[PDB]
């Protein structure tokens, strides 16, 4: 295995490494505005090499922006499809290339099967070209790699089926800004090649001065670059026919010849297109030409790539008509013209490619090595596009439910292969689908009109009902005596019960469970653990009376705590925050300790007083003028005080005190270490008066922020011998802290409620020699390095949180981990900061045409982690890497793929079982089984199982850390027939594995395996 911590890349261009030499002027450059003149010496292509030039029609086409995935498929996309298929079958050599498989799939399916095999045929022939071949084109700064993995492979399956054909060219012309993650999974999918578009218009500038446009991509801490992947960056301001034909805008908009009046559209730069007759080919030829050689001048072969097309183009017929009659005029003069030296044609974007191959095979190129990312963008002026990496937050933390929940429903149901009447495979598609849809560039983004972004959420919602279905079914069947074993398919023998999503005080959604001596007496619950490793996890349920006990199946008792269940109040009459106590339901907590990949049941039984094994916490309201706070049959009375600074100590881990705030000051992590100062603090970012304003896609603020002012607020303390907890109600955010004896968990119940134009920031304030250096992550894949530059404005600063943060000093380090993708960066030594909510009156130009003005309460989820790091074996200086200690990676894990928890719906389970994989093997802390697939249905008499295994790398630190097993997915199902190791979709076998037996992967690697049963 490569190390990828100790051997620092030599490539030929480190983004961060140009970013700390790169200026950033933004001067004007002349008709190329963010440019120069190009020049070329027009000697330079001869009889002997010519210029050769594949035009590539091209329709970008996106499921759901300003209007639904459906509302576009009605109005434009289908037209589109149809007008492409008659147009295409009509034209031999005209060419067009398509994205969207979610698009695609939908228009196939309603196709007469005449036009499907009309269809097949110009796939088949060529003419109309997959790009990609993902259910959508994905953000890449939000999207978690495993949700990005999901839509790649459910369009790619989708083409393997019905066209026979995958995609090995990417196209991604939209997402703003673009990550490494692409490549990575790319690469490992069978791709040789991938095209990007945003970027800094300034990267542009100094990547085309040098012609480093295209290079080979590969990442950060790859060393020997077996992970590069070809890539072609676009040069200009936009991928629409003004910015792709050549430098100067107010020349290419002539030539597309959608724009002369009929159609609605017009140049801005004020010379319209005009008709190509006899009359005007040639000056219309030297001029085009002119342009196209300019162009060629910033890449290094004679093979150049001029997309035609824009949104949602090649609908109507007579724009078909009217860009292929004008564009085969001029080819046919430019090619017979010996003096221009060009060989002009339509093309598909993997034809391109094919001949750039062609031509550094011949010798004519070498090409560039490189590493980094390209984020955080900006399309011109100051104008960074760090405002959607926390755009509508509810979806953001939403995408990160539904992800753990697709991945729980596919494992949990793979286990066995189901009659067709349980529609398991019907409602995992579903599921499947609705989240890849959300990965689009307008979805998890929060960039698309409010009634798009209700439609998104509706969709999710009916996935996430898609999922506890399979998952509930799957648990019944795993943990009942197969004799006795009777389902009833569209029946809910457990229901869900999940503490974090929606959340207490954003829906009330959770069921109680109802014991009473005259009623039932008792209940079964039941966890899942979806991670390869024994695990411990303290659960929570409601229930209905304070005394309640806990046991095993084998009856063994179980500690549990006992604590009320407290809702915060916006008082419109006290004008106060404050909690309000249930005096009829509690909260019972214990911990669950669950197999790998594996299922541990209990019983909650109740009795008339207070149980051996269960513990009741204290709770104390710190606030001026308390009034009483009764609690039913709870044990212990509320205690009341003004407020104070106050330190809290869960088992043997950390100390933490709070400011009479109740917010963090300190933590203690032994009793003899310091308390190191970690202070947590909110403040509000608020939008220019003059000039620019912040929306949907772009952050302007009009200065750093300043400090919310916070009154005098009411604070919560609960102590209790499992967890304790300080909540406290602030201006738009109920903010709690809660221990369980390690690394506090944070939890923000974010209300910004009708307060227009501000942003709303969580700072973490210490005193760590960070310098201007911090880690983000990137798709919860990797950790990059980021440096602070004061050269550029506060929000270029900014940077995707998707997963995690950390700065560090020689000897601290504090990592915050989120359960949802938000903005994030240091603005100064020792801090870190993320943005919780932003509500913005006005639209940022564009072309959403609306602000932000319909935000919801949000409960977003951390784990704050101060370690020491003075022992840990760190990338030197100069590696752009960073990686997380053990510590950190299992709290991600605690927020990103919690414990599942079941709750038995009748009064009596005959048959249950008490646990499910105790015989599974425990796997080293990390590695993961990021997806467990069944891919056969029950008629196929060889059975396929896919998994997709993931090592990450953490930090040594000098934990012995030892005995765990290996983990062999290929036999964790019996009768194996064959082991293979396959592309990252399952839809290629690269390996046929000995002895059927797949091996673990190193350490940052990715690989997919399937097991086939006899
Ligand atoms: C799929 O494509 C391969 C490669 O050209 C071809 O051999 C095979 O016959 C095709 N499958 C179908 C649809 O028959
Ligand atoms: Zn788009």
């Amino acid at each position: 295995c490569q190390d990828v911590v100790q051997d620092v890349p030599n490539v030929d261009v480190q983004m961060l490494e140009l970013y700390d030499r790169m200026s950033f002027k933004d001067i004007d450059g002349g008709v190329w505005k963010q440019g120069w003149n190009i020049k070329y010496d027009p000697l330079k292509y001869n009889a002997h090499h010519k210029l050769k030039v594949f035009v590539v029609p091209h329709s970008h086409n996106d499921p759901g922006w300003i209007q639904t995935f459906e509302e576009y498929y009605q109005h434009d996309t289908k037209h589109i499809l149809s007008n492409a298929l008659r147009h295409l079958h009509d034209n031999p050599e005209m060419k067009f290339i398509w994205a969207e498989i979610s698009y695609f799939a939908r228009f196939y399916h309603d196709l007469g099967e005449n036009k499907k095999l009309q269809m097949k045929s110009i796939v088949k022939n060529g003419q109309l070209e997959f790009v990609t071949g993902g259910w959508v084109m994905p953000d890449e700064a939000n999207s978690h790699w495993r949700n990005v993995l999901l839509q790649l492979t459910e369009g790619q399956t989708w083409l393997k089926q019905f066209m026979n054909v995958t995609p090995t060219a990417s196209w991604a012309i939209d997402p703003f800004g673009h990550s490494p993650t692409m490549p990575y999974i790319l690469q490992k999918s069978g791709f040789k090649n991938m095209l990007i578009q945003r970027t800094h218009y300034s990267v542009k500038k100094e990547l085309a001065q040098q012609r480093q446009l295209e290079f080979l991509w590969r990442q950060i801490w790859d060393n020997k670059g077996d992970t590069a992947l070809f890539t072609h960056m676009m040069p200009f301001y936009s991928y629409d026919i003004p910015h792709t034909c050549g430098p100067d805008p107010k020349v290419c908009c002539q030539f597309d010849f959608k724009r002369m009046g009929s159609f609605g559209l017009s140049c801005p730069w004020k010379v319209p297109p005009r008709t190509i007759s006899d009359q005007n080919v040639a000056a219309r030829s030297d001029l085009l030409v002119d342009q196209w050689k300019k162009k060629a001048e910033l890449y290094r072969t004679n093979v150049l790539l001029i997309p035609l097309g824009d949104d949602f183009r090649f609908k109507q017929n007579t724009e078909w008509d009217v860009q292929r009659v004008n564009y085969e005029r001029l080819f046919e003069h430019i090619n017979s013209q010996a003096h221009f030296n060009v060989q002009a044609q339509f093309g598909t974007l993997q034809e391109y490619f094919d001949a750039v191959h062609q031509a550094e095979r011949a010798g004519q190129a070498e090409f560039p090595t490189l590493s980094g990312d390209f984020f955080t963008y900006a399309d011109r002026s100051d104008n960074y596009w760090s405002g959607y990496y926390t755009s509508r937050p509810y979806h953001k933390r939403m995408d990160r439910v539904l992800m753990h929940y697709v991945r729980a429903a596919e494992m949990l149901s793979a286990w066995h292969s189901w009659d067709g009447m349980a529609r398991i495979e019907e409602r995992l598609e579903q599921a499947r689908r609705e989240l890849s849809l959300f990965q689009h560039h307008d979805g998890i983004t929060g960039t698309a009109k409010t009634h798009v972004v209700v439609d998104y959420e509706q969709r999710m919602q009916e996935a996430l009902k898609a999922c506890q279905m399979v998952m509930q079914q799957s648990v019944y069947r795993l943990l009942t005596k197969p004799s006795i074993y009777s389902p009833d398919f569209s029946f809910s023998y457990f229901t869900l019960d999940d503490s974090r999503w929606p959340g207490s005080g954003v829906e009330d959604s959770r069921t109680t469970i109802i014991l009473g001596e005259d009623i039932l007496p008792s209940k079964h619950v039941v966890m899942h653990n979806t991670l390869p490793h024994w695990r411990e996890q303290l659960v929570d349920f409601y229930v209905s009376s304070p005394f309640v006990s806990v046991t095993d199946l084998a009856n063994n008792p179980v500690e549990a705590q006992v604590s009320p269940v407290w809702s915060w109040h916006h008082d419109t009459l006290t004008k106060t925050i404050h909690p309000q106590g249930s005096t009829t339901k509690y909260r019972i907590i214990f911990k669950a300790r669950v197999p790998p990949m594996g299922l541990a049941t209990y019983v909650l039984t109740i009795s008339d007083s207070k149980p051996e094994h269960t513990s009741y916490a204290s709770n104390l309201l710190l606030r001026k003028n308390p009034t009483s706070l009764p609690l039913g049959q709870y044990p212990e009375d509320v205690k009341f005080g003004d407020p104070r600074e106050i330190s809290l100590r869960v088992g043997n881990g950390p100390t933490l005190a709070f400011s009479e705030q109740g917010l963090l000051k300190s933590i203690q992590l032994t009793q003899d270490s310091p308390h190191v100062p970690v202070h947590f603090k909110f403040l509000k970012y608020g939008v220019r008066s003059h000039g620019d304003r912040s929306g949907a896609y772009l952050f302007l603020p009009n200065g750093p922020a300043s400090p919310v002012e916070l009154g005098q607020p009411v604070v919560l303390v609960t102590k209790g011998k499992l967890e304790s907890s300080v909540s406290v109600g602030l201006p738009s955010v109920v903010h709690q802290t809660i221990m369980r004896g390690g690394a506090p968990e944070i939890r923000n119940l974010v209300d910004i409620g009708s307060l227009d134009n501000t942003e709303i920031v969580m700072r973490l304030e210490t005193h760590i020699d960070s310098g201007d250096i911090f880690y983000t992550d990137l798709n919860g894949l990797q950790f990059i390095k980021r440096r602070r530059l004061d050269k550029l404005p506060l929000q270029a600063n900014y940077y995707p949180i998707p997963s995690g943060m950390f700065i560090e000093d020689a000897n601290t380090r504090l990592t915050l981990l989120t359960g949802q993708p938000l903005g994030g960066s240091s603005l100064a030594s020792g801090e870190l900061e993320i943005m919780q909510d932003r509500r913005l009156a006005s639209d940022d130009e564009r072309g959403l045409g609306q602000g932000v003005l319909d935000n919801k309460p949000v409960l977003h989820i951390y784990r704050l982690v101060l370690e020491k790091v003075n022992n840990c074996v760190r990338p030197s200086k100069l590696h752009p890497a960073g990686y997380l200690t053990s510590a950190a990676h299992k709290a991600s894990q605690s927020l990103l793929d919690p414990l599942d928890k079941f709750i038995f719906a009748e009064n009596e389970w005959i048959g249950a079982q008490g646990q499910f994989g105790g015989d599974h093997p425990s796997a080293r802390e990390d590695l993961d089984v990021s997806v467990m697939r069944r891919l056969t249905k029950s008629s196929a008499k060889t059975q396929r199982v896919g998994y997709v295994l993931h090592r990450t790398n953490l930090m040594q630190c000098g934990t012995p850390e030892e005995h765990t097993q290996k983990l062999d997915v290929c036999h964790l199902l019996p009768n194996v027939a064959r082991c293979e190791r396959t592309t990252l979709t399952f839809l290629q076998n690269l390996e046929h594995l000995d002895g059927m037996v797949a091996p673990e992967v190193c350490p940052m690697e990715t690989a997919a395996y399937v097991s086939s049963h006899s």
